[PDB]
């Protein structure tokens, strides 16, 4: 195996420097930023690869001139406003240091860089306090130091809570050290983090080329924030994706379908999206309404339409043999990824339906063709898809006959990685193509890094094959899974709840699993129930307690929606999931590297779900601050303590941060059910002259406006001084967007005793009756006054939204 070994001289070109080493070997560092440094180690000096960056759209990320490199006698030296960066010259080692110069990553011994014949790698300095998180939808615990991980794109049906390769291959990860790597490679790549040894830790590829990005921050945010201006901003869904979504394995009919909308709505259980399995279509893939289940799909669409439903279906990425019509035309027109043994298409087995061609989304002729034959749906109203089985599926590492396939852009070894990842691009693309000025809905298992700009995602077929009643501990391990998720840019996410996987033969005996699940779920950004086959798991089939407490987590979800749409919007402009991991909020406290059982919801909301069998309580980690329990907002905690909560079956733990303020809108079956609602304000005042503010966004939530910053906001403010509380309105700042109006805001300001008065800036408010002041909240727009709730311990506040500065003052 050959290393670099010792560098002999150097040479800059603008902000690259390449250090030439032994037996022609290179290195370049690549400013890109202060902060992100490219890598690239080359054992042929060429710098050349098959296919540039699937995941990178920039690497430009504001450094301005040349890399200035200072000589030494044994060492080079490179100097950032954010890095200190020392070269040893003999070996050739690299060493990024901070500012103050604490040493953050470092090349071990000689073996910074490792080529055997193709094989690459990489050997890190391991400290031993040192902790690593992400590499995406993975499984086990948040905190991967000490294990090993592949990335390999596969299809692992109810999955094991420590199953590792899954669906999808996000070869980010952030340090503890306070720097993420993103290993820009897309083979069958391996990250070791001490697993090895407690020296070293590793990342590697069995071909491809070297290239990484180092990518400093003080805090997770800011490494984050620099790999999503590599990567790319996240696309918000369709605002009524946030609400509840229902689907089954035979959800494939237009009776059921309008049998189960009917259901819903009699039963009063909020839910926006209805979405079709891939029977729905008649044959892989055509993307024809299958004549036997759908009389009339044009007016199924539209009455479920009109009851506030919007419907997703699924696409695969094959067409079937026994589908002649569709597999020739593919076939004949080069569109099917080929077999390199004979020159002709890949013979694809497929779970059903027969051996099929794989459509080879690298094409670039395919796009157009894949675009008009996914549009027929979308001409009927269907406002998206999920695109399932991109492993492709039945593709794992044992199944080494796909190796065989020679995609337009390379081998299977190189592509199979970015398979579904370029096929969701071109669902994506053809979307934009064809409906002009929408937001897609596209919800993926298969993917790859910088996803976050075509597609959300879900974690696959997860739970308990064998007894669905057992999947307990798989369901709790869908918390760190989705919190790792979010941590790889998939702030749009959710889980199958219920599990994918078990025929549920008695339901009483299933209830608790289900509300425990979807309890968790609600708090997912994508909410979906779904289970395999004719195992129906809507909400109302465990009986008549689970249904009433199901309808509560949904309706908490609901009610919770100008909240998580702000958190939406910020996973656009900083990628910050709307599900963190409590390290991303403080990463100052190593505490939170344990926590695989609780989660904020943005940074004002503790979510702690129930995820152990027969459990009536919770164990909580809450961090620094005071924390004020959300179902009652009375009972209040110190911070940086364990505590044990009382959590019987219909209760999820939920604690909102003290200096909270909290948008909410009233109870809707959907989304947008009233196009116009009052907004109320939860808030609960912070410590004596601590300010604190919410900032709720608005859009039109189905357009792209919003990648042009088109928008509004108003930013709530609190800030309590002696025996008294200032509640400021502001001024709505206006980016082209006007909201739902004419409504009214209700300021509902926590507080142990009734005030002596209300102002409303210079001017004195009536005092009124809590039903004088919920008197005509939607209809009349004139009044300014306020009440109190001795039971809630809440002073309410009605105030038109203007849209102009006001300043409320309630004196204690």
């Amino acid at each position: 195996e050959q290393y670099l070994g010792n560098c002999t001289a150097y040479s800059v070109k603008g902000n690259k420097v390449v250090f030439s080493c032994a037996n022609n070997s290179k290195i370049m560092l690549q400013l890109c930023s202060g902060e992100v440094v490219k890598i690239w180690a080359s054992a042929d000096g060429n710098f050349v690869r098959n296919n540039e960056s699937f995941a990178v759209i920039e690497e430009d990320l504001g450094w301005k001139g040349n890399v200035t490199v200072k000589e030494e006698p044994s060492t080079y030296e490179i100097f950032t406003e954010q890095l200190r960066i020392r070269v040893n010259k003999a070996p050739f080692q690299l060493q990024i240091f901070d500012k103050y110069q604490k040493l953050l990553f470092s090349d071990y011994a000689e073996k910074g860089f490792v080529n055997d014949n193709g094989k690459i790698r990489t050997n890190k300095v391991l400290r031993n306090d040192e902790q690593f998180f992400g590499l995406g939808e993975k499984s086990g615990n948040l905190n991967r130091r000490g294990s090993a991980y592949k990335m390999w794109n596969s299809d692992q049906p109810c999955y094991g809570v420590n199953e590792d390769p899954l669906y999808k291959s996000i070869p980010f990860f952030m340090s503890s050290y306070r720097y993420g790597i993103f290993f820009d490679n897309t083979y069958k790549t391996e990250f070791k983090f001490g697993s090895e040894s407690n020296d070293y830790y590793s990342f590697e590829a069995p071909a491809g080329q070297m290239v990484y990005y180092f990518m400093f921050g003080n805090d997770y945010k800011e490494i984050i924030q620099n790999y999503i201006a590599l990567t790319g901003k996240p696309i918000m869904p369709p605002k009524w994706a946030l609400g509840f979504s229902q689907c089954r394995g035979d959800y494939t009919r237009e009776d059921q379908a309008r049998e189960i909308a009917a259901e819903f709505r009699k039963r009063k259980i909020p839910c926006d999206i209805i979405y079709q399995d891939i029977g729905w279509t008649e044959g892989l893939q055509d993307f024809d309404w299958r004549k036997n289940n759908y009389n009339n799909p044009k007016g199924m669409v539209k009455d479920l339409s009109d009851m506030g439903f919007k419907m997703i279906v699924s696409q695969d990425p094959v067409i079937s043999q026994a589908n002649q019509q569709q597999w020739k035309e593919a076939d004949a027109l080069g569109h099917l990824v080929k077999d390199v043994r004979t020159g002709k298409s890949y013979d694809m087995p497929w779970p059903w339906g027969g051996n099929c061609g794989v459509v080879d989304f690298t094409k670039p002729e395919v796009a157009d063709w894949w675009g008009s034959y996914q549009q027929k749906p979308l001409n009927d109203g269907v406002r998206g898809f999920w695109t399932d089985m991109g492993e492709p599926a039945w593709s794992n590492e044992d199944a080494v006959d796909r190796l065989n396939m020679k995609h337009h852009l390379g081998m299977h070894n190189e592509i199979h990685n970015v398979y579904g990842f370029t096929w969701d691009k071109v669902v994506t693309e053809q979307f934009y193509k064809h409906n002009p000025n929408k937001r897609i809905f596209q919800m993926t298992r298969a993917a790859y890094a910088g996803l976050q700009r075509y597609t959300f995602g879900w974690s696959g077929d997860s739970g308990n094959g064998s007894n669905v009643l057992d999947g307990w501990k798989q369901m709790a391990n869908q918390i760190p899974v989705g919190l790792s998720a979010g941590m790889g840019l998939i702030p749009f996410w959710t889980c199958d709840i219920s599990g994918y996987c078990g025929d549920i033969k008695d339901y009483d005996a299933m209830a608790e699993l289900y509300v425990r699940w979807l309890q968790f779920g609600v708090f997912t950004p994508l909410s979906r129930a779904h289970h395999e086959g004719g195992n129906a798991v809507e909400p109302w089939k465990f009986g008549t307690e689970a249904e009433n407490i199901s309808r509560k987590s949904i309706e908490l979800k609901y009610k919770l929606f100008p909240y998580l749409y702000t958190y939406a919007r910020e996973a656009h402009d900083t990628g910050l999931p709307i599900m963190r991991a409590l390290l991303l909020e403080y990463p100052n406290d190593k505490e939170t590297f344990k926590l695989n059982g609780q989660f904020l919801v943005g940074k004002e909301l503790l979510v702690a779900p129930v995820v152990e069998q027969g459990a009536v309580t919770k164990d909580v980690y809450l961090p620094e601050g005071e924390w004020i329990d959300f179902n009652n907002c009375k009972t209040k905690y110190k911070g940086e303590q364990w505590i044990t909560v009382d959590a019987p079956l219909n209760t999820i733990p939920v604690f909102v941060k003290k200096g909270s303020i909290i948008p909410q809108m009233p109870v809707m079956q959907y989304i947008d059910e009233k196009k116009v609602y009052p907004v109320t304000f939860d808030i609960f005042p912070g410590n004596l002259n601590k300010e604190t503010s919410f900032t709720f966004y608005e859009d039109d939530g189905e357009s792209r406006d919003y990648e042009r910053d088109v928008f509004c906001k108003t930013k709530i403010t609190s800030k309590a001084s002696n025996e008294e509380i200032k509640i400021t309105v502001g001024e709505r700042e206006y980016k082209g967007y006007s909201p739902a109006g004419p409504r009214n805001f209700i300021l509902k300001i926590h507080a142990s005793n009734k005030p002596k008065d209300v102002f409303a800036g210079g001017e004195k408010l009536k005092n009124v009756k809590p039903h004088v002041l919920e008197k005509n909240i939607e209809a009349d727009f004139t009044k300014i006054n306020w009440s109190w709730n001795e039971a809630e311990n809440v002073i309410s506040v009605r105030i038109p939204d203007s849209g102009k500065n006001a300043v409320i003052t309630i004196k204690n």
